[PDB]
């Protein structure tokens, strides 16, 4: 890694990737966001351990039709925020596919230990389709990844999630 910590968000369309980035960077939420087409990135600088970090967050299209727009920018990522929505079972069932897509196109230095952090977003929705138990189980079984239940809407665990991504990058 260079000093610029590259954190990339991947996950199905509608799961809340753009909202998560926008909540963390600008502390805003929009109930009417449109689908992402080309990738977007934003810088964010702060202290995590009480130590100075410069990150660049890369937001990508979740929709299959835009795969070719996002895959060129996987390379050089330091951590991947694999995102699903707790109200969307298919988004969770697709996690393994997303991990495989990342690894294939990222060509990272050693794929076995690459840092993923898993976000089950929209935790504010009580009518969930995905259980915390099964999500925790997937994280354990597929690399013992950190798991966060998040809400871009009410801010729950959004900063926690990005802060953990930084903690997973630091050791390299
Ligand atoms: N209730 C709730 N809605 C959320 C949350 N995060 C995002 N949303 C909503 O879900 C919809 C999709 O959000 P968006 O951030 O655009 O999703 P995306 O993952 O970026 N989609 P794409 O990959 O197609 O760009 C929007 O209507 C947004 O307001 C959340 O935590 N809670
Ligand atoms: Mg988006």
């Amino acid at each position: 890694k260079s000093s610029l910590f590259k954190i990339i968000l991947l996950g199905d369309g509608g799961v809340g990737k753009s909202s998560l980035m926008n909540r963390y960077v600008t502390n805003k939420f929009d109930s009417q966001l449109f689908h992402t087409i080309g990738v977007e990135f934003l810088n964010k600088d702060l202290e995590v351990d009480g130590h100075f970090v410069t990150m660049q967050i890369w937001d990508t299209a979740g929709q299959e039709r835009f795969r070719s727009l996002r895959t060129p920018f996987y390379r050089g990522s330091d951590c991947c925020l694999l995102t699903f929505s707790v109200d969307d079972s298919q988004s969770f069932q697709n996690l393994s596919n997303w991990k495989k897509e990342f690894i294939y196109y990222a060509d990272v230095k050693e794929p076995e230990s690459f840092p993923f952090v898993i976000l089950g977003n929209k935790t504010d929705i009580k009518e969930r389709q995905v259980s915390t138990e099964e999500a925790q189980a997937w994280c354990k079984d597929n690399g013992d990844y950190p798991y966060f239940e998040t809400s871009a809407k009410d801010s729950t665990n959004v900063a926690a999630a990005f802060e953990e991504a930084v903690r997973r990058i630091l050791a390299t």
